[PDB]
C-alpha cells in the first residue's frame, strides 16, 4: 500500500 506514506512519520 502507499497510504502508509500518510503515517509515514507515523514510528
Amino acid at each position: 500500500i502507499n497510504y502508509w506514506l500518510a503515517h509515514a512519520k507515523a514510528g
